[PDB]
């Protein structure tokens, strides 16, 4: 049941009234995830999905929100009989967590597009019987909270979600699917994935949320997109304000991606008196270094994207080199395709486009150009080195000849006299050490006035032979 004190701010008539509700809930012992997600989903539906009749803000009446809450609590209480699953010691059992996951899963529409916008919240679950993959995990945690299961909490990697629970919160369970066409592991631990050093499970350096971080998750999960060309200004403002509320209370400290989201929002529309986007991206990286062993990729990707948008080639290259320095200590495994796609895009599309423009501007007489800076050439080489090291020891390869044409083109954007300045030093001006055997063998080829394209291709793909005839 909603408690009397949870109801006093209704009706919610504005963005600021929604912020007041979040502030009130975050001031409580246990913020009510079900209430909060139903409110966000309600307001997102009427600001992004269907804006017919909108004049300012979709007023959220208690009668409407309370009826949605009742549908959820009735579905969960009726379908999960806690007496079947006695709790030793204030903690939940694997079978109980599996039962709640089954209840959510079985409620979903038989057939729908899982990749759509606006199917993340409990409002989508109730009104449309549709959830995306992490939406199911969040719904399991919200259902568990509604049931009194204080130990069940959301776990997050950079591309997946599951739950932690049990004695000392040390158990893991899969509760949702990952990707498309992968085999389901619902009910199992994540230990095989941690042990194989995949990106998907972050070598165990994943987020273990408390209830406040679960609030931050649902706020990050707001989707302002109305269509491909249009965002809801109202939802952008709501998300931004809610993220600052969380930040001020300390609840983004251990949430690198939320800090990057907040930085991106500040870049779009700065809040007076607040830290610059750059400061916020760096806070996100600092969060990953402090709490997650610097084993997260996306803090650096957020930073590089900012530099790329501002056509700051030097700083973008630096940030992508730093991204690669993280990935080098992973094994590239079968469900890590999203981060492969990110690195492929950066190497084979984004960097080429940046350097093409830089080349034209150099022709027109630019000073201080990245293309005349040997430290920038070094960043490019460190980016490729990290990708090559990533591949070493991995069950599936990364590089192939499709990468080679772009490597040769990108190297060629720097004149030989610039390339010559980098000193490649072994273990045991600009200096660089390579970690990968591929780049060590390429060293020779990196300072010739005209790059030997064929030799580069052979070294990058460890294709051994050239054409017979």
């Amino acid at each position: 049941g909603l408690k009397a004190a949870q109801k006093t701010l209704f009706p919610l008539r504005s963005i600021d009234d929604v912020v007041r509700l979040f502030a009130a809930e975050l001031g409580r012992e246990e913020p009510d995830l079900v209430l909060l997600s139903l409110v966000l989903g309600f307001v997102e539906h009427f600001l992004a999905v269907n804006r017919v009749g909108l004049t300012y803000f979709p007023v959220a009446d208690l009668s409407i929100i309370a009826a949605l809450y009742a549908r959820f609590t009735a579905q969960i209480r009726g379908a999960v009989d806690l007496s079947l699953y006695p709790r030793e010691g204030g903690v939940s059992s694997r079978e109980l967590v599996k039962k709640v996951s089954d209840v959510i899963w079985n409620s979903l529409s038989r057939s729908y597009f899982k990749d759509r916008a606006h199917i993340q919240s409990l409002f989508s679950f109730i009104t449309g019987t549709k959830l995306d993959s992490s939406g199911v995990a969040f719904a399991v945690v919200g259902a568990c909270q509604a049931l009194g299961l204080r130990d069940v909490h959301l776990a997050l990697s950079e591309d997946h979600a599951w739950v932690v629970f049990g004695p000392n919160g040390e158990q893991t369970a899969e509760v949702t699917w990952h990707g498309k066409g992968n085999e389901d592991r619902r009910g199992q631990t994540v230990n095989a994935g941690v042990a194989e050093r995949s990106w998907l499970y972050l070598k165990g350096s994943y987020m273990r949320c408390d209830r406040k971080m679960e609030v931050a998750f649902m706020v990050c999960a707001i989707n302002p997109s109305i269509d491909l060309h249009t965002d809801s200004l109202e939802l952008l403002q709501l998300q931004q304000k809610l993220l600052w509320l969380l930040y001020d209370l300390g609840h983004l400290e251990r949430y690198p991606m939320a800090l990057g989201n907040l930085a991106d929002l500040e870049e779009l529309e700065p809040t007076p008196g607040r830290p610059d986007p750059l400061t916020l991206y760096h806070k996100g990286i600092a969060s990953a270094k402090t709490y997650y062993r610097d084993e997260h990729i996306y803090p650096y990707i957020y930073l590089a994207g900012y530099h790329c948008r501002n056509r700051n080639v030097r700083e973008a290259l630096q940030a992508w080199a730093d991204t690669a320095t993280v990935i080098q200590d992973y094994n590239y495994c079968r469900e890590d395709e999203e981060i492969y796609k990110e690195f492929f895009e950066v190497a084979n599309d984004v960097i080429p486009n940046l350097l093409k423009e830089a080349a034209s501007l150099l022709e027109a007489g630019s000073q201080g150009s990245a293309l005349q800076d040997p430290e920038c050439f070094a960043h490019l080489l460190r980016f490729y080195d990290g990708i090559c090291k990533w591949e070493e020891g991995s069950p599936t390869p990364v590089l192939h000849v499709g990468w080679a044409t772009f490597l040769v083109q990108s190297l060629g954007r720097f004149e030989g006299q610039v390339r010559q300045k980098v000193r490649i030093v072994s273990v045991p001006g600009p200096v660089l050490t390579f970690q990968s055997e591929k780049m060590k063998g390429m060293k020779e080829l990196l300072v010739a006035t005209k790059i030997n394209s064929s030799a580069i291709k052979l070294q990058l793909t460890a294709q051994s032979q050239v054409q017979m005839k």
